[PDB]
């Protein structure tokens, strides 16, 4: 049937030390509350109402999601409180899913577990049983069933050993919602008004409330702190490298890879230590990855091999292409089949053709370079003016002297060979030697400083 | 007394998606089936006899022991059929020891125990006790002698709460091992023919079977995926890290540190984080290496400095050498004594003589560099003209001006000066300065575009 | 009141195949023995003894703390015996705290509960309870009041079952020290004068001893080999990450985080994976530190961004400027506000003004750059003749065309414009466009070997 989710993000995360607000934050390139988001959306939501108490430029800037009802809470006066500020919003004949814009790692085959649990008429519970329920809301049960929460603070000393303890996630039908909501009052120990409550209030109108535990502990955790984000993150990114691991990846270190987006792979794709993969990116089968290498939102071909501390952005690579070590491709960059970049060299906005090689100690910058070309070490495309960028254009089997200095716009016609130390300011015709050389010469005896 | 061993390493490794045979894995560098290869040797092995299934064309090109005996088993009927197919080529006389192809950890020196605990015609059995003995051959014991194995499929409950199960490793006489292969049946609840059946039929003759354990969980590992081939990566890199820091060696950080082959080391050597050794690496009294260094197949002699993230193959530096950060070393370096390399510089089949220098955005490929030479910035030998290679002799006590092209071939004698930006084509006298320039000149108010 | 303390560093570190003395062997980037002497002097002491067998040139070069007093212990006759060296120094109206030069993560927090519990004329001693106690000294008890240290050796099995074991670190007043030390005898099982027996002597005495344990085992485990030094290398970095995160500084993997020396920091610093910070360090707000970086004694000033595997020592970068990947900074390198170093630049004594790029294949050495400046691709400032560094001047808005190689000492007046491939050996004017470039030519139909 039909479901909304409602998070709470209104909260504030003092203990962050930051200017940026705490659900912001990221976890595997990711903010913090968009994992809760897509959590929501991939359950099924139909509204995704989001509790917010201050930040809201900065949220609505990271945050786009078209399903999102931007709710405000400008008194954070509890989690009861928070509610009834999205309440008006739920449909009498929808279930309302609660979840905290803190807690990233909720899974949804969890939350689909609760949608299951939830009795008709009543409420799926998500609970978990802690060594030490310190700080949390205890479930209190009678005869099996759940009949309610109380605080921790509220607790006496006999119920703060209950071990079972809230996770905070529920979910129930939201009539039943509207009506508990109106009914909650904060005369408590922290003299705030408690989602919790509606648990007794349910129960006391005759209707059952289930409980079902998340697959593991890591799932229901929340971030106050950045140690305590960092430590989700390592758990993220370990669950992720075990996927890919069991899914015919070979990382040589499941705990030095880093993957923040998503990841597309063939077969026997080999990937070495510290290698970071972010946004989207696309790799064919037998692609080797040297360790180090950064690569986002490119796509690489069968067979590639990228060396050692190479950095990849925005870049495509057709099939058996070997780059690096400490090649540097940026956006634009697009190597045909077989092509070869070396160190030390940099690409952007330029394409290098079938076989062509750029080995050394080089800059290629809106450029457009045929087949079998090869580019000597030194060779510089003088891309800009000052003001404007200008192309380069090298036909097929043109030989490039080192240390050449092409200066755009110009056009290097096919078969052509440029002398080494070459500045080529004008076209070159095809099979043709462009030179500007001074004949060396020697002075005798020259005495240095 | 004599012992030939068997490796069955038949079994389909389908949770690899892998065009791979799944024995062919690498951990540390080299396959799974050649670590287990190399302990059959090392325990002293006369024959090794390999059980394949299919994959031969790859097993053959990768493995090449020379005692290594291939063995056929078209069909995977069993670990029992598995060893029959090696059986005619068992000797008589000499004991045979049964390991599996992807238990890569397997110890010499637990082999070598249960050699020593195998009776005079009867079996010595490995075994360990879990935790969990689900899917494992559970050891069955009378007055506390091992009388059989019974697989886990064909346990009932009580005998699955067996927690000594069959790790598969043991050994017996080649004619004892013959004698009791020719009795399986394959009447159970696999329908195949077990190995194992041949411990009760040795009892059964009133042979003794006499169990001995591993060291470590992790020496009978199996791997099946690349998950488990992962995590016993790490165990060997950690082991091996441990050793390396025992025997005199300061790793910075042993969970980042990888050796893919062989280490050999001096006094006092200091290894910085993410430092990966490849192939044979010799490294002599205090040699320092900076984060991110990737060393194979090279020589590193005393007091050298390898800065961060430089990477080194096939290359030789005499003592007091310093190159780095960034330097890219290829096959064929050559550094002789106090040598300096510095960052963006890269050498290919090339000698630096003594105290000479190249400290920076430098390509020097095919070339003898003399003693006390200065490289500039920017310099290139231009050693390939498309078609050949050639090479460039640069005298001792030469200075080389920035942004020199030597197109090689060419000789720059003893105690020349190369002027900035020159282009040498022609060899260049003892004593005298090499110069192409042409004399700067100025056109008055220059406007950009 | 007053308190001197005796660092014990006379033993033999055998199992560190060294040719330097254990304790100066480092954790993070410091002396063990100088984290001991750093812990002495912050709980206040006014005099550190530091007993020492041999090394004592390199010790004496390596540590240099003004209240350092130096005590032979030429035969390493015990622990008692090394106190005995150093007892004639103690003042009677001081506390004496013994400490041990490879104990390298005592906390002063501890050290000062233990100075607190110090009973008047009594003794503070520092113990802990170990799962198993093996080879160390037992504490011994009467009606829950210590009375004595019975060593491993010297102590019989049921005395050996005593968990409660002596860390070796205790305190008492200077003249109550003396008269137990003349009192010493070698009659025991290791025949060396125990430091241990003070205890059972102070008791005799009527005197109290009082015994507190350390927040940590890790604060009191002792070096003897670099395995160990490994262990407490990484306790050291996950604690001061742990504190960093929770200082509001965002360690994206504080398992893969090094820091070796001082860090201040601003709010909302991110720091990738397998960074490295050395030395004294100070980040502005909103510093990026991309993965791999290795920072030294520099100041990066607010919003700097500093991409991946950039290595920098001694620079001073202004608010808001980006550096890398690929970047090398070396001593006295200066960024002014916004300007940007690209991949395979080096800086060595250069300033680069505001808004001033050098994107590329550079090398700036001794030079100072002024602002709006554009140094192209393969620019390099000839800053040395063979025997004496120049320096190059540039003064604003200059555009330097690519692969320029300017020998200093020259000036480039404001305004000027350098073509591409040019040698600049004399001054420019303002306003004016440098060049010595040859024109281009071409020969028709060219073919390549
Ligand atoms: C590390 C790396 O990237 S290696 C890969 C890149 N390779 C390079 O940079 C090396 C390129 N090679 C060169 O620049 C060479 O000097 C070449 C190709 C120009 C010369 O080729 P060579 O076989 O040595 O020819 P060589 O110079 O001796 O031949 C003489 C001819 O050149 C011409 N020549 C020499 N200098 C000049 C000049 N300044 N202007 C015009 N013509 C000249 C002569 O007029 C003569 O003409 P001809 O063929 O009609 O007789
Ligand atoms: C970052 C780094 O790698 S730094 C290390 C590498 N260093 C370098 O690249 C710097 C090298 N230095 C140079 O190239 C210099 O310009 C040098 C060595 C050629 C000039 O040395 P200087 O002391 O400045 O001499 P200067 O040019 O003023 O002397 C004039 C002489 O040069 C000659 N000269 C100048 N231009 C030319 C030319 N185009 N052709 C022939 N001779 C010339 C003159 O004929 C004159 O000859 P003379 O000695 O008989 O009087
Ligand atoms: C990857 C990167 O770093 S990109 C950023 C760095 N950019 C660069 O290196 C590109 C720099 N650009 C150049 O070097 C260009 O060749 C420039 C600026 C010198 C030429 O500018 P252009 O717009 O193409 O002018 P162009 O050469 O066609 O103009 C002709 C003039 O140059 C002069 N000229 C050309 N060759 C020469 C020469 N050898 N000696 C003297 N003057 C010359 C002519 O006398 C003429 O003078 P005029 O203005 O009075 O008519
Ligand atoms: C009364 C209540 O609900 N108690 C539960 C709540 O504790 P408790 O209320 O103490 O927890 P928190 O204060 O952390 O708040 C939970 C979440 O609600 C948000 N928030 C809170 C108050 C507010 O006015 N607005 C708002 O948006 C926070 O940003 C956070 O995402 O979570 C615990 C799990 O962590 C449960 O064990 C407790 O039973
Ligand atoms: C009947 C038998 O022996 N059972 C043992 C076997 O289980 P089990 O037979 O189930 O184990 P596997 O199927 O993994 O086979 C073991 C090894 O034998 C090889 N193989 C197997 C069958 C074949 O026809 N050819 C072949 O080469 C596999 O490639 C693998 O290297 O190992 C377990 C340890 O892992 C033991 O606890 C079991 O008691
Ligand atoms: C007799 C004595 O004191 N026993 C204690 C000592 O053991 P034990 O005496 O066996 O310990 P060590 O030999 O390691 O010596 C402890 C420290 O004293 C130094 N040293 C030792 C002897 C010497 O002549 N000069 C010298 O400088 C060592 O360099 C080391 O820093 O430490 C253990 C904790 O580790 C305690 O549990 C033992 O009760
Ligand atoms: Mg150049
Ligand atoms: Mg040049």
């Amino acid at each position: 049937n039909a479901m909304s989710v409602v998070i709470l993000a209104a909260g504030k995360g003092t203990r962050m030390y930051s200017d940026l607000p705490k659900v912001l934050h990221t976890l595997a390139g990711k903010a913090m509350v968009q994992h809760v988001i897509d959590a929501a959306n991939e359950l099924g939501a139909a509204h995704v109402h989001l509790v917010y108490g201050h930040g809201g430029d900065l949220l609505k800037q990271a945050l786009k999601d078209d399903n999102l009802n931007w709710v405000l809470q400008a008194e954070q006066l509890g989690t009861g409180h928070a509610m009834q500020q999205a309440a008006p919003f739920f449909a009498d004949d929808e279930d309302i899913l609660m979840l905290y814009g803190d807690v990233p790692l909720i899974s949804v085959e969890t939350l689909q577990r609760l949608r299951d649990a939830k009795p008709q008429g009543g409420i799926g519970l998500l609970t978990v049983k802690l060594d030490d329920p310190t700080g949390y809301g205890r479930i209190t049960r009678e005869n099996g069933k759940v009949t309610g929460i109380v605080e921790h603070k509220d607790a006496t000393d006999e119920q703060r050993q209950i071990q079972e303890i809230n996770t905070g996630i529920l979910i129930a039908n939201g009539a039943d919602m509207k009506r508990w909501l109106a009914k909650l009052t904060n005369n408590n120990a922290q003299g705030e008004y408690y989602i919790t409550d509606i648990i007794a209030l349910a129960y006391q109108e005759g209707r059952e409330i289930v409980a079902v535990h998340p697959q593991r502990l890591s799932e229901v955790e929340g971030v106050n702190n950045r140690l305590q984000l960092s430590r989700l993150e390592r758990v993220y990114q370990s669950e992720q490298a075990e996927k890919l691991l069991l899914a015919g990846v070979m990382l040589r270190d499941p705990a030095r890879f880093d993957l923040r987006g998503t990841l597309t792979h063939g077969r026997d794709v080999e990937i070495d230590t510290n290698v970071i993969i972010e946004g989207n990116v696309t790799l064919g089968h037998r692609v080797k990855i040297g360790t180090g290498c950064v690569i986002k939102n490119s796509v690489i071909g069968d067979d590639c091999e990228i060396s050692p501390y190479t950095v990849v952005e925005d870049a495509n690579l057709a099939a058996a292409c070997t780059i690096g070590p400490f090649a540097r491709l940026r956006p634009g960059a697009e190597l045909l089949e077989g092509a070869h970049v070396g160190n030390f060299v940099e690409m952007k906005k330029a394409r290098l053709g079938k076989g062509s090689k750029a080995g050394h100690l080089t800059y290629l910058g809106d450029a457009e370079i045929g087949d079998n070309v090869n580019i000597g070490a030194g060779t510089i495309t003088c891309n800009y003016d000052g003001a404007n960028k200008f192309k380069t254009i090298i036909g097929d089997d043109v030989f490039v002297g080192s240390d050449t200095q092409l200066v755009a716009p110009v056009t290097v016609g096919k078969g052509a060979t440029i002398a080494a130390g070459t500045t080529v300011t004008r076209n070159v015709g095809e099979n043709a030697l462009a030179i500007s050389r001074v004949p060396q010469t020697q002075k005798e005896g020259w005495r240095r400083p």
